[PDB]
């Protein structure tokens, strides 16, 4: 009967016109000095080189308009990571097929690998989920019977898993980002998430802007990935059920409110 | 009984591991022999261009062109047009813009083709996702409920009229999974990308690539239906998040029923090298 998605709906709308007008609030201001501080380079170098002509950088500017296509790629190990983002459905983009066959070829390793990598991660999660679960039956005894109770020990055991997790999963491997990549403090916080929440916009890869790694590295990343896709799995899912007990406490706190309302309202 | 059922199930996970790795090996194989032939080719031409416009231009600094493509590159990463003319320009983080990008990260796609700069609008699309992507799975979630159901409703009074004499419901799960499938990649594949190739000026084969790549939410932003300028009429891109929504609930259910195809398979093929192992040519 009742249908409840609509509630949902406008929330969700609504989460996206605040993000949005907070997003540009936040970069179109960057986007604004940006793109005129381009112009004043551009009007640098019409005049610091008259060789070249007005029309014959526009020929330039168009042929690297035209190298935006395409840019060694694809080599043994890069088509390799390639395919890791497609069944994660993470996708960088910074490698993406051209040719008409590697797409389609793309459009059938996704739909027949996406559902395969469920079962890794399914399994990994399980791995991931009973070893974390010998670490609390110790952490939930010896301090278990003292004072605090076990309905109130739910909390701190959750607080061990987020604090625990996101240093092995988020602090460890962009402290390593920071240091082989040399990004900085808030760019490998800002890679980790994107890469593990899945979202994957490619602004950040651990394997573009190719001047230095290793064979010891690249294998590493998307062993982190396939672990810590578990890990926020679990948090994007523990966040969830925040939201679900938020939901439902807003909700009979409405009923409440309603309640008394219309009860001394309607008494004549 | 207790961990002994565990010591089954890691020997399940490296099974898995290990087939996923084949199926990676394999895909790059793939890859590699699709794209780098085309690779070779733009690289190879490229510096036909290069040395075209060292000589043919010596007064301008042979070495600083690489300084200055870098620049474009890095000017490639932002929303810009540099050019002689057209130096006015729409903003990618307009009062649409950015509603489609909020989209984009919630849904995990996240096309890239737009991306935040400012360490504020890293550091807010951080705190963004975290909130939003668990916000947007209940919606979701009950769009793919109500979708479910409204299915079902389609498929009672079919699988009615399809009762004839001597039918089997064990194998008209068969006939109405096809339907399914059919109806599915009408309204949600096909129309769409007939949609996208007239608005977009795509090709066949790009559309059907850009709904594949969206709704299975890997979205490399190679092509997206709101980052060029063309006319986008404005009742466009309110459809366009509005069908990822509802197309997403589709190849869910579409990339849950593979799933289970493989789940099956994996049984059978279990099984094949039991009977083939245990006899060997007896
Ligand atoms: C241009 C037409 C592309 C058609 C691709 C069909 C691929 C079917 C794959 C089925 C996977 C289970
Ligand atoms: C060294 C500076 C790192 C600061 C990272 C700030 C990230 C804020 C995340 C907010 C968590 C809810
Ligand atoms: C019935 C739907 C109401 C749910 C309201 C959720 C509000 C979430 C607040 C998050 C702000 C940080
Ligand atoms: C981002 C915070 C959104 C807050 C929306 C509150 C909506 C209240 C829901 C009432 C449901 C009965
Ligand atoms: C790409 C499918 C690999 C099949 C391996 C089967 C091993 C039992
Ligand atoms: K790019
Ligand atoms: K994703
Ligand atoms: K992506
Ligand atoms: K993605
Ligand atoms: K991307």
């Amino acid at each position: 009967k009742w249908k409840t998605v609509s509630t949902i709906f406008l929330v969700v709308v609504l989460y996206l016109i605040i993000g949005a007008t907070v997003f540009k609030a936040l970069e179109q201001p960057q986007e604004i000095s940006q793109r005129t501080t381009i112009v004043i380079q551009r009007e640098k170098f019409l005049r610091a080189h008259p060789c070249v002509s007005d029309q014959e950088l526009d020929e330039l500017i168009q042929q690297i308009v035209a190298a935006i296509n395409a840019g060694s790629h694809w080599d043994l190990g890069s088509s390799f990571f390639f395919a890791g983002t497609v069944i994660t459905t993470i996708g960088f983009g910074n490698i993406s097929p051209r040719t008409e066959g590697g797409k389609i070829f793309c459009i059938i390793y996704a739909l027949l690998g996406i559902p395969l990598f469920g079962f890794l991660l399914a399994g990994v999660g399980d791995q991931l989920g009973t070893i974390f679960g010998k670490g609390i039956a110790k952490v939930e005894d010896t301090f278990i019977k003292w004072n605090v109770s076990q309905t109130k020990i739910r909390i701190i055991s959750t607080i061990i898993f987020i604090l625990f997790g996101c240093v092995l999963f988020v602090a460890l491997p962009a402290v390593i980002f920071k240091h082989i990549e040399g990004w900085s403090a808030l760019d490998a916080i800002y890679f980790v998430v994107i890469t593990l929440t899945t979202i994957g916009f490619g602004d950040y890869v651990a394997g573009g802007s190719d001047i230095e790694y290793l064979d010891f590295y690249k294998p590493v990343v998307w062993f982190w990935i396939l672990v810590g896709l578990a890990y926020f799995a679990a948090v994007l899912s523990m966040i969830g059920d925040w939201l679900r007990v938020i939901a439902k406490k807003t909700k009979e706190a409405v009923g409440e409110f309603r309640a008394h309302a219309a009860e001394w309202t309607a008494n004549v």
